[PDB]
């Protein structure tokens, strides 16, 4: 790699991970559209198995971008559109108060104050419509955003009945394979076991556990060559020559809401560039990232603005995520790590990297 991203790489990330005690990290650093690999430590403590550019990461909730951007291909196939009825996907949701709640509301938390968790005592199609029948919303739909699993998850899971394939099925063969993500899995299969990484909490190893709807909200893992990948692909969606595919990457970084200087797209968040700095590490905190604000509908979407700061923060119990990236500069970082360490030290390693590379 260029002498000025090994330098800047390695005075922001190695303090970083002294800073944080972090395990094991993985960073991709696309500078002028081209992934320049870095790794440090150790995907597997106990066995000293070393991370390298093949070892699998939980991403947490970077994995709504993926949900967001099928959603979007679902968009561009026709298969749904975002003003539709909840209702017209799920007739049993029965409730008034699913009265006027459409795909555009729960794909971007904005239904009314959904929870931010779908109840772990929900481990069955019976006890998922009983859920969302007997919630009560909080707001008026279209009017708060309210950060939540139970949102986008609903999304998700109803976007892709059009299409009669499971959740899974439509993300392997409608994003995953057409990018040539072959590292990427929502269940990963026994013979690439080996190379998922444990994550790290208070010391203990650990890995996500099953959740209703978390292959939509938290669930994806893949490794640092992959998510790469997945930054090229939505830094530079004219390169991908599936047509859906090409505009749900679009769709997925249009403009739906606005609050203070951040954007709600599907899966991904969006900053208009350049951006200020405090504003995006500040805003990453779990106490703001996770609060109901009043949103202003853009109407509209705006189509994806190029000069972008666009990017999504994710955890679960034992892994840290940060993707990051600004489509006018062909500039990009995603940082997997297996210790959930504070979204503000992420984002702000993020900026120091990419201000001093742009
Ligand atoms: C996106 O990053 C959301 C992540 N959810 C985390 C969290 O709430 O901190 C997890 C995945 C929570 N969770 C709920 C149900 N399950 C199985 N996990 S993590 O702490 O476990
Ligand atoms: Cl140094
Ligand atoms: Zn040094
Ligand atoms: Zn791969
Ligand atoms: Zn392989």
């Amino acid at each position: 790699a260029p002498q000025q991203i090994n330098d800047i790489v390695h005075r922001t990330i190695t303090p970083l991970i002294e800073q944080q005690k972090i395990p094991g990290m993985a960073v991709a650093v696309i500078y002028q559209g081209k992934p320049y690999y870095f790794t440090w430590g150790y995907a597997d403590i106990a066995k000293k198995q070393p991370v390298t550019q093949q070892t699998l990461f939980e991403l947490g909730s970077v994995s709504k971008t993926f949900t967001g951007v099928l959603g979007g291909d679902a968009i561009a196939r026709g298969e749904i559109k975002l003003s539709d009825p909840t209702t017209k996907y799920w007739p049993e949701l029965t409730a008034k108060q699913w009265n006027g709640i459409t795909l555009l509301h729960l794909a971007t938390y904005t239904a009314g104050g959904l929870p931010l968790q779908v109840p772990d005592e929900v481990k069955s199609s019976s006890d998922l419509l009983r859920f969302y029948q007997n919630w009560q919303p909080a707001w008026a739909p279209g009017t708060q955003r309210l950060y939540a699993n139970s949102s986008i998850g609903l999304f998700g899971a109803l976007a892709v009945k059009p299409s009669g394939l499971s959740f899974e099925q439509a993300m392997q063969t409608r994003v995953f394979q057409p990018l040539k993500l072959n590292h990427t899995w929502i269940n990963v299969p026994p013979a690439e076991e080996k190379n998922y990484a444990w994550g790290y909490r208070e010391g203990k190893a650990v890995h996500v556990s099953p959740g209703a709807l978390d292959a939509e909200a938290y669930g994806v893992k893949s490794t640092i060559e992959d998510m790469a990948r997945w930054v090229q692909s939505n830094l530079k969606p004219l390169d991908i020559n599936e047509k859906t595919l090409q505009q749900g990457i679009q769709l997925a970084q249009s403009r739906y809401w606005q609050t203070g200087d951040m954007y709600q797209g599907l899966g991904w968040e969006m900053l208009d560039w350049p951006v200020n700095p405090d504003s995006i590490i500040n805003g990453s905190d779990n106490k703001i990232a996770l609060a109901a604000r009043p949103v202003k509908a853009i109407t509209p979407p705006t189509p994806a603005v190029r000069a972008s700061w666009v990017h999504k923060t994710g955890a679960t119990g034992g892994f840290g995520s940060y993707v990051a990236f600004i489509p006018e500069k062909e500039l990009g970082i995603v940082m997997l790590a297996n210790k959930n360490y504070p979204n503000p030290a992420r984002v702000d390693a993020a900026w120091q990297i990419l201000n001093a590379l742009q």
